[PDB]
């Protein structure tokens, strides 16, 4: 009546076998999962990573958050140890409801945050932990350093397909074989909860998969949309938010919401819910949009993921962020190109998926470039778009990130548009611009070529 708890996700218990390869498992769930945007994985009992830390050497800066319903909020940005987060955290949360931790019901928990957020007169905040490894906090996973010697155990886990600080550099990762700056999707995030912190409604980057653990502690509560919804839940945000859809300065300052998911189901919105336990993962499905509260002091490990089911809807974000003028974390093209340098090498499904986007990438940018050539723009020159920091190649107009092509004017040293703004670039006569390119169609059918050599073997 005040919260009526959305239906549960899909839980898979895989067996070993089914276990072993995580590419293979995920291909294998989509048809169910991909309808409710988030679903749980239960390890086989088998499958038992260790966790040790010193709780008094763990140190970090913790960042602090007010809990109001559709209040803007961004995702990026004193010290605790990991010993006294959890005091404070373990404290806050049994003066809160004058229980000991563990007797508050994960229901009570759920109900009293859907009660606290939509009240004015409460001002309840709280305090967490979010960042990439460091030397101040490593990931939760087993990872090889020198100077200190593994026990057999942890060894045992180092090559775990599922230790998160592998899944990206995995042969089946369509980002295996980058070397670009993108140290934000191949590198996992460490998130120290405490209870009610929260994670604002959001998709992820590129609409990259997410796999999350949660290492140890109370549950981690989530809600989930599946993708083909994404844009009814954007326009109900719309609708009860619109402060929120202004335009952000960078791509560190988009803006997100807490939002009560009875209120997105009452617009048609499907949602559905899970408590994920210590030992669990949670999968999120790409443009899945997902939020969710802490029910108390934990430790979770999330990474992004790209496989080559991803390949096409990545290629669609990305033209969804031009149309909106959304700075990219990195270019697709780049990626592509990428791959295809290296077709040698590539996992054969992988080749066979990167050459049809490829197939795709020349068509578009074959029929983009004779659109520039009828405006007028006839001098042109390579240009190594990979060699420039991402924050010099961005199309002045869409802020996309320009690999393929671009346009530039003597006018304007340094100033870039796409082949989609030509004319934003400025009043100069379209001779005078160059049309600066990565690669001729003459480079691009033979690297093309290569994959589909290698798709064939
Ligand atoms: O949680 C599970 C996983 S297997 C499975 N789940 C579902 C499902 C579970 C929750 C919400 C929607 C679908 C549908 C189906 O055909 N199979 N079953 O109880
Ligand atoms: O969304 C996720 C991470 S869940 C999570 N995220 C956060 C978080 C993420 C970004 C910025 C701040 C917090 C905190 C937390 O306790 N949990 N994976 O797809
Ligand atoms: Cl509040
Ligand atoms: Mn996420
Ligand atoms: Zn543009
Ligand atoms: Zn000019």
């Amino acid at each position: 009546s005040m919260f009526l708890p959305p239906p549960e996700c899909p839980v898979f218990e895989p067996s070993w076998e089914e276990f072993a390869d995580p590419f293979a498992f995920i291909h294998k769930i989509r048809p169910i999962a991909e309808q409710t945007g988030i679903c749980k994985v239960r390890p086989p009992p088998d499958w038992q990573p260790p966790f040790a830390c010193d709780v008094d050497k763990l140190h970090f800066t913790p960042r602090i958050q007010r809990l109001n319903e559709l209040e803007a909020q961004t995702r990026v940005k004193r010290d605790y140890t990991l010993r006294t987060f959890g005091e404070m955290a373990d404290a806050f949360k049994s003066d809160y409801f004058n229980m000991p931790v563990h007797m508050v019901p994960t229901e009570l928990v759920e109900k009293e945050f859907w009660r606290l957020v939509s009240t004015i007169e409460e001002d309840v905040t709280v305090e967490y932990g979010a960042d990439i490894a460091s030397k101040e906090f490593g990931s939760g996973f087993p990872v090889r350093d020198g100077k200190i010697k593994l026990s057999p155990e942890e060894e045992e886990y180092l090559d775990s397909g599922w230790n998160l600080n592998n899944m990206p550099v995995m042969e089946q990762s369509v980002l295996a074989h980058i070397t670009a700056d993108i140290c934000g999707m191949k590198l996992p995030w460490l998130y120290v909860g405490m209870c009610f912190s929260s994670f604002c409604w959001h998709i992820e980057d590129h609409w990259s998969y997410s796999i999350n653990y949660l290492h140890w502690g109370e549950p981690k509560t989530w809600y989930g949309v599946p993708g083909y919804a994404a844009e009814q839940l954007e326009n109900v945000m719309k609708k009860l938010a619109p402060e929120l859809f202004v335009s952000q300065p960078d791509l560190l300052h988009q803006l997100v919401t807490i939002m009560n998911p009875n209120t997105l189901m009452t617009h048609e919105v499907p949602v559905y819910r899970t408590n994920q336990c210590a030992g669990e993962f949670v999968i999120t499905f790409p443009r899945a949009y997902h939020s969710g509260f802490n029910q108390g002091f934990n430790f979770a490990e999330a990474v992004n993921f790209c496989t080559v089911d991803w390949l096409p809807l990545g290629r669609q974000c990305v033209e969804h962020y031009r149309l909106l003028h959304r700075y990219c974390v990195f270019s697709h093209d780049e990626m592509i190109c990428k791959m295809a340098s290296k077709a040698d090498v590539l996992d054969v499904v992988v080749a066979s998926t990167v050459q049809k986007d490829m197939a795709i990438m020349i068509e578009d940018e074959k029929a983009l470039r004779e659109t520039v050539r009828k405006l007028g723009v006839i001098d042109s020159e390579r240009m190594d778009f990979e060699l420039l920091p991402d924050d010099e190649r961005q199309c002045v107009k869409c802020k996309t990130t320009c690999f393929m092509s671009a346009i530039s004017c003597s006018c304007k040293p340094g100033l870039l548009v796409c082949l989609h703004h030509v004319k934003e670039l400025c009043s100069c006569p379209p001779y005078k611009y160059k049309l600066r390119y990565r690669y001729t169609l003459d480079d691009l059918y033979p690297m093309m070529n290569a994959l589909k050599l290698r798709a064939e073997s």
